[PDB]
């Protein structure tokens, strides 16, 4: 029979819970695991906030929406396996306002926002109304290759990964044969495509974001009615060994002088937990970098990747109202989102409360990058005149000025809100990977390099080509389990892993 | 006589206090001002934390060190006018450890950190030991022009401002005739020169940083004995009209249909404060963006600058010890700083407690960029074992392992520490401007564009070519006062401004 072995799973977000789900399904004789989670809470960046127990009285602080595209089949298979109650998510809705330079969008108007050179701004006239077309020309070849086969498309995209999005647009691609855009044209494309400054990160991440948000297959989107944390609950209930919360790992080691399979250990609260045949670290990389990893003798460039791979920021702000005034008064009847240059940047109309006529949640601000740092500076652990509330109410009034007043929005506000800035969470230290130029092609391979003689895995969304999505976490977890089984030559169970899990079970 | 006129100064950091100091010195008949400061505290990013009232029992949260170089003469003139007790600041000390890849630096040894290709890393052998020389080749031409004349040097530097530092190093400068560096070379230069990821910001900001930290004149450095806040105290005491604290401006307007000079107003807590002939906004740009500025009819690219000009983050962590073990046990007897790839990144040994043998403060961690975001995720408004303290003690022990143990450092630690992450300060929302590629040459001119018919000024360190130093704030405040006097044709007082203030008083 197989000898007794135990493995350590650091972190109980979705990738750690997925590792355990796979091990529980394979039922390998005499194999066990410990899962140590630093937080009192399990689920990580799957985190629904419930204002009350009322059915729809929540918002998702982390993951909230899922496009049904082939490259995310593993995510949807996880949803099926756990019985998630999926409902439609409306990425684009009806009647959602867009507000830039204090003007509302209107279709078939030239330069509705009055930012073109012709109207006294600095955006070139040939770009102001054609951002979508110009970015589809910049990204579209790669998007089509990614749709044919994500991993082959990605490898081809890596041949231009040295460039930022701005660099690609400025120089006309890698040999100057694509259109060349001036600073203000690029600035307007960024303003109309993503968060402030993100075109100074990798071109490849801008391509992949466009692939996921504007996929050639024109996919249906889904959300989990009741919040994404229903998935955490479901994954927890099947665990053979339950999560050990309030266990923050501070060091990971291997004793290369010991002949045993179980020669790895972790330190928690100054105490050694030993006897592990493999350690799967699933934390964000900032949390990993803080650990003492000398005991693992990591390649220096792998250590560089842990420190240096770039993370984006993100902040959410959700308010409760006494009735869904955006539905009733503004005609915003089926979700979507309102985009603006105002501080709140993006106001997301929930897809899960469309038929409610009483209290309703609005995801009034969802921001990335410097926009998220700025809103996040107003988000306090012990919330307080609350400057953030007043900013959001004032921005909401300006964004919905076609139908509402500040006074009526403020009156409808119940005084209950919640906000969260992920860069201020000590258990993540960022929202999610969003790599800088050259990082995917140069640092990422070293992040993914075998370590501790094939017994240590750096797992999670950053350790994948699908940053900022559940699919990246699940892929990364699947691959690590493959490597573990291969390392110990558990061929029956590796064949079973492929049979049952190569697309998600 | 001059007619009665009133101006409004938004913010009482050093910019706003300097505007007031200049007006108080000119004594313009019938001219008054109001200063409104959002915080209960005056001084902004000049902010000394006193642990107790004992003479050296402090650290500076914001500004702390000043190089005596010609372009900063206005700063030193302010120090002189206010009677600041300057003492030497040791940028480089004696016996300060440098720790990378778990190895200490050694002089005259090839690749002491063992990160080069020859030793199993990926840093090119010809770069690993010559970062200083290769960055002096990249920056030095411009550094020398800046030393001749800062404004002419800056205008010449703007002809390559489209590039990031990484882009300049990768492509060999603007026409490919400088040396071209691979990703890992550039990565090591960044690791050995600045904070994580900052080579992906403007080349011009890396040049100016190098100009300030490694100036060709090889300057003396100074600090203010007793803390930089002594300067704020001195500036406050001369004010003819004192700061009005807890007054956060939320809107600024001009009534163009009113003939009066005094046709500007600001809104504070829903109430209008009217009758201003000019408004000087001195806040960080994130705070300005949150205001309702519709009443000023700003050029859209000027509005873009306010939203988009990039800010760096910065975090500081200072610990008290029962004796200065770094002096007594480690021989670190005259200041300087220890750099490392460990999370704390830079440990700054104070220059103001060198003779002390009792309790002493250590600035154990000073970080920028993503390093600051990561440390800042552990900094809590109401502090808590404390993960940040334990991290700092552990990193300090590793950095000082040539002489100290973790146990002795922990035993010397008194249990009193303080930390601060500037991006989490609602009154700033970042540490300081650190522009992205193209921003100085494209967005900054619009930030500085006349507005409200020449009656509105966006003032402060970001509104200058000297980001992240007091000198930028003072130059920006001087320029705005020049523009105010010119706009109202106060030719006697404009001539007096030049006579008395063109180098600082
Ligand atoms: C704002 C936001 C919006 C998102 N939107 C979506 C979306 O709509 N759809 C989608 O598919 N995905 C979305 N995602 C992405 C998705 O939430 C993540 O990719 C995924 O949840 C990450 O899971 P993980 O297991 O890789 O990491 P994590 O969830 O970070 O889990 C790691 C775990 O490790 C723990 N930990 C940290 N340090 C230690 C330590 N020292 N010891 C022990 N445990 C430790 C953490 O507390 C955490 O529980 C979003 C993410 C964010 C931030
Ligand atoms: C970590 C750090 C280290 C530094 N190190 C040095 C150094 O060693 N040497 C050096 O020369 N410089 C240094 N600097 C830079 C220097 O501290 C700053 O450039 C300078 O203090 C900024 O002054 P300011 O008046 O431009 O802005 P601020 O200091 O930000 O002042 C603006 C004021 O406006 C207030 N305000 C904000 N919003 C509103 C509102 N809505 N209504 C009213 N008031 C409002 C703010 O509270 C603040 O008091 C450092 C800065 C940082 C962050
Ligand atoms: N999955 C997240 C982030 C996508 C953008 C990642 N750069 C969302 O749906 O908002
Ligand atoms: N003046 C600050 C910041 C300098 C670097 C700005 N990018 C210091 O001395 O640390």
């Amino acid at each position: 029979e197989l000898p007794p072995r135990k493995v350590c799973i650091v972190g109980a977000g979705v990738s750690g819970l997925y590792i355990a789900m796979i091990l529980d399904d394979l039922k390998i004789p005499n194999l066990t695991y410990d899962i140590f989670e630093s937080s009192s809470r399990t689920g990580g960046r799957l985190y629904t906030h419930h204002f009350t127990d009322a059915k729809h009285d929540y918002y998702d602080i982390g993951a909230m929406r899922y496009p049904d595209i082939p490259s995310m089949k593993r995510t949807f298979n996880l949803f099926k396996r756990t019985g998630m109650p999926l409902i439609k998510y409306y990425l684009d809705g009806e009647n959602t306002p867009q507000l830039y330079n204090n003007h509302f969008f209107a279709k078939g108007v030239v330069d509705p926002y009055m930012v073109s050179v012709a109207n006294g701004g600095t955006v070139p006239d040939d770009v102001v109304d054609s951002v979508g077309e110009k970015l589809q020309q910049a990204f579209g070849y790669y998007k089509e290759k990614l749709a044919e086969d994500f991993d082959k498309g990605f490898d081809e995209l890596m041949l231009v990964d040295d460039m930022t999005t701005r660099e690609y647009l400025k120089r006309g691609g890698p040999k100057g044969e694509a259109p060349k855009y001036d600073f203000f044209a690029i600035q307007w494309m960024e303003t109309q495509n993503t968060g402030t400054n993100l075109f100074d990160q990798a071109f490849s991440e801008s391509v992949i974001d466009s692939f996921d948000f504007d996929n050639p297959t024109k996919p249906e989107w889904y959300c989990i009615e009741g919040g994404t944390s229903l998935l955490v609950d479901a994954m927890k209930e099947t665990l053979v060994h339950k999560v050990q919360n309030n266990k923050r790992v501070e060091a990971i080691s291997i004793d290369l002088d010991a002949p045993d399979d179980g020669n790895m250990s972790v330190k928690i609260g100054g105490k050694d937990y030993s006897g592990y045949s493999t350690v799967f670290n699933t934390t964000a990389l900032g949390c990993l970098d803080r650990m003492d990893l000398r005991g693992l003798n990591l390649h220096p460039t792998q250590a560089d990747a842990i420190r240096c791979l770039h993370y984006d920021n993100s902040t959410k702000v959700a308010l409760k109202f006494s009735y869904p005034w955006w539905i009733k008064d503004c005609g915003i009847t089926c979700g979507g989102a309102a985009s603006t240059d105002l501080p709140l940047r993006t106001c997301v109309y929930p897809s899960y409360n469309l038929g409610d006529t009483g209290e309703a949640v609005l995801l009034a601000s969802y921001t990335w990058s410097q926009d998220a740092t700025r809103i996040g500076s107003l988000v306090k652990d012990a919330p307080p005149e609350d400057e953030l509330v007043e900013l959001i109410l004032q921005n909401l009034a300006r964004l919905h000025a076609e139908h509402m007043t500040y006074e009526k929005i403020k009156e409808a506000y119940t005084g209950v809100y919640h906000a969260y800035c992920w860069a201020n969470d000590p258990n993540v230290g960022g929202a999610f990977a969003l790599f800088g130029p050259g990082q995917f092609s140069n640092l990422y391979p070293y992040l993914m390099r075998p370590a501790a003689g094939g017994k240590f895995h750096i797992v999670g969304e950053a350790s994948s080509v699908h940053h900022a999505w559940i699919i990246g976490s699940l892929e990364s977890a699947y691959t690590a389990v493959y490597q573990f089984l291969y390392k110990y030559k558990m061929w029956d169970y590796l064949r079973l892993l492929l049979e049952r899990w190569q697309y998600g079970l």
